[PDB]
């Protein structure tokens, strides 16, 4: 399989 | 606030 | 967050 | 009285 | 606070 | 009598 | 007999 | 993916 | 003369 | 706030 | 969530 | 002067 | 297959 | 903050 | 030619 | 996964 995914959550 | 992200995934 | 606050409270 | 304050908050 | 007063009661 | 007096009190 | 086969299964 | 095969398979 | 006075100024 | 007073000043 | 609280300020 | 406050500020 | 699962959060 | 889960993936 | 088999197979 | 196979292949 292949996936990518980023997150950057701030508060 | 500042991001910059890329991603190629390929399978 | 973010947060600026100025108070000069005088009698 | 006399007051003078700059405030730039950025989030 | 600012208060400024002058009195000469004579008799 | 003679009497003479100035007061300017700024806040 | 002649038999060939090729088989690349990937998840 | 990348996938090459060749067979010739004679009787 | 004669004079009574009384004051409680609270803040 | 409670306050009593009493003042019977004569001449 | 769970908060009780009493106040009774006077001046 | 009087002031009561209560603040129970939950993330 | 089998599974059971039970959860009951609170804030 | 409050969260609950549950992931149980079979292949 | 004789022959008996029995599968049951579950996930 | 879950796999059940037989085979009696005979000449």
């Amino acid at each position: 399989y292949t996936i990518a995914a980023l997150l950057s959550p701030y508060s």
